[PDB]
């Protein structure tokens, strides 16, 4: 037997916007965060664009000394968690502080940083390296600065998954409430890897688009002109409660976690299989984690990466988990406004799934134009659909071939 | 309902062996690993020495055309983990590769890789940046590449947990299979961050002992002469296994999984608090998960960085958690030997742990010449000690206040 999760706070960074409600603004409006990326060299890469963080000021959380000892990837970690826990409303205590936890993920961490600190040990040699160097790069530290300037307790980790990171964190965290090894958690992910080295490493892969001219129509999921995925930066938190913990305080529930399913493809350490088999036992696994039959889910937030065997890969396992009810349900790939955030990329599609549950609308895929062969599922083409949702997947399938699926059902 | 785990399988990279039996040795001998490090030019740096795997053949493991576009970290937790899994006798085929997942992480990943591709940036531009950059450098690449190799599609994840990272990656595997999300997880953790920016950031932070004219003396836990941690490579990997599951194959059991803790001290982001509250109640925790007795533990291979703040806290911890039955039990730090692993210290202290209930004897605190003002356990001084071992506790603590606890015992 085990205890029911809900949502009750959210928080994000987006390249649609500063927080939740003003990214789930851009989110049905269609609005490409996608945009040449700024004070920085690209002259010699093949991307010269992306979704950027615009006006994060990280002063209305942090101390300007506490802010300058971390990656941004943390600073935006915090942001998110920070909002999210606020969002929540929750009153930390002596009673209740060993019952709150952290698992905050980064797929990639402190690039920025290890760049800024290879540039001073290439230099000038090692005694030019930031005594915070160490701390203030590595993935736990989302997890263990909120840990320490909150006072939680409970359990603290990170996941890295890669691009399935924020799915993962999000799913872990859950069952830790379900199996009453916490009362509440703040999961999701933070990513900052449009630096040199995420531009450069994925630009040297050939995995990003290069359509440099038109940044905004780059990211175009399904679309038989997609040439790979968007480079992003942001994160999202999201508040897990368990429930009768959260009726007693009189919390706002947004909608409740019901199923989490992972699985591996064992197949490739980049690229799918071609009929989604790994993604396939996934999402049956959180459909069967959640007692619902395929027929009962309306909207999928895809993984849509804008890569070409990835967007088909997920039309297959679509088709293959959901039969004669694959055309009923809605599926967008939020990702052809945001970009991909990779290990934040679950925790900000989980936010918008949860959304799309609260307003009852499927997000848009912007730019598909022209879907390509047997891409014919109901893609939410170009605009915002209002619909019927009750059950809504949020999907993740990361490089190493690491599959997470979590499903969200209306609370009332 | 709540399943129980056993230990079936056990593989090992450490500075004292190439494999489980060979590192062991060396621990009952009072052997240390750590020497000069040879691989690098350190003339500039503050620590020169450190515990390096020697004579590491990754062609035992792998094709010399994967190994070159993987970081080493990669390498040493694959090669731990094909070790584990030939140990363990299991056969993969159809009707088990569902419920056969990995959970192997690291503190810091690829840090030799993303510094050298760092260096090709800055000294000749992004096009020398290797396409395997992604792949062959991020923490969640040893559980992909292993589902890959030996077909795994059970759940696929990584953790980065700094120091703490091996005992939570082998913790929360137990819990996967324990909540039947799977029947057999490979767990545990690498890492390698002897590159220029690991021993020049925890040299920055003045963390690391400088004891360059005496290598093998530098790690002394509870030692009143202690100056800092000693840098150390590895792998450690474990093949969980229900227990059902286990007796069902005639799998030989090396020992039984019964108690895993988290906590977080919610302190500090590097220092842990002087009276080791977050550590005492993390074992609380471990200990009543296990339904014991704490005068049932004989055993603790304990954290013992050879820091000054963390090696007293650990003490203030244990006779806080214990009482009268501190004077009992037996703790060492095999750290004495093998130096600071980091991610992999977890998963290899969790292999001595176990080793110390099939041999019935408490590895050696080496170094350990001055104990400490109020350092006076049995810390085993010097020399293995034969004993009676029941139970046995490996303690891990790292930054971001994150604490992990693992008990076992024997298994008839
Ligand atoms: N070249 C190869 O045979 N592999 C597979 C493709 N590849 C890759 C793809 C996308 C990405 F983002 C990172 C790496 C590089 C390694
Ligand atoms: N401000 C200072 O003098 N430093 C940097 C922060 N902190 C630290 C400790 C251990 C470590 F491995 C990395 C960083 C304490 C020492
Ligand atoms: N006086 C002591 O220090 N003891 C008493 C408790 N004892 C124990 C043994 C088996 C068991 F099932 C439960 C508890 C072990 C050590």
């Amino acid at each position: 037997s085990r205890r029911r999760v809900v949502i009750t706070g959210m928080g994000m960074l987006s390249p649609l916007g500063l927080d939740v409600p003003s990214s789930w603004e851009g989110i049905l409006a269609g609005r490409s965060g996608i945009a040449p990326i700024e004070h920085m060299d690209l002259s010699a890469y093949s991307t010269r664009f992306g979704g950027s963080v615009k006006g994060f000021n990280v002063e209305e959380y942090l101390s300007a000394k506490e802010a300058r000892k971390l990656d941004l990837f943390i600073q935006y970690g915090l942001a998110a968690s920070f909002q999210a826990v606020r969002d929540s409303g929750l009153e930390v205590t002596d009673a209740n502080r060993e019952r709150i936890g952290v698992s905050m993920g980064s797929g990639i961490g402190g690039l920025t940083n290890i760049e800024n600190n290879c540039r001073s040990l290439f230099e000038q040699g090692p005694r030019r390296i930031s005594p915070f160097f160490v701390p203030g790069s590595i993935i736990n530290m989302v997890s263990g600065f909120l840990s320490i300037h909150l006072g939680l307790q409970g359990p603290n980790y990170a996941l890295t998954t890669a691009q399935t990171t924020g799915t993962h964190s999000i799913g872990m965290a859950a069952r830790n409430i379900a199996y009453g090894e916490a009362d509440v958690m703040v999961a999701g992910g933070s990513e900052m890897a449009a630096c040199g080295l995420g531009l450069g490493g994925f630009g040297a892969a050939r995995a990003l688009s290069t359509r440099n001219d038109e940044p905004t129509r780059a990211s175009r999921p399904w679309d038989r002109d997609r040439d790979g995925f968007v480079l992003s930066d942001g994160s999202g938190a999201l508040v897990l409660e368990e429930l009768e913990h959260a009726r007693a305080r009189g919390a706002r529930i947004y909608a409740e976690l019901v199923g989490f399913g992972m699985s591996g493809d064992a197949f490739h350490m980049t690229a799918p299989p071609e009929d989604g088999a790994g993604a396939a036992r996934c999402m049956k696994n959180a459909l069967r984690d959640a007692g619902l039959d395929p027929r009962q889910v309306d909207y999928i937030n895809a993984h849509g990466t804008s890569t070409p065997a990835g967007d088909i890969a997920e039309i297959a396992a679509v088709k293959s988990v959901f039969g004669e009810h694959a055309h009923a349900l809605s599926m967008s790939s939020t990702k052809s406004m945001t970009g991909h955030l990779l290990g934040a990329a679950g925790a900000v599609e989980a936010i918008f799934s949860v959304l799309a549950l609260r307003d009852q609308v499927a997000p848009p895929t912007i730019n598909l134009d022209n879907p390509d062969e047997g891409c014919d599922l109901d893609l939410v083409a170009h605009e915002a659909k209002p619909r019927k949702i009750d059950v809504a997947l949020s999907n993740s399938f990361g490089f190493g071939g690491t599959n997470g699926t979590l499903v969200f059902r209306r609370f009332a």
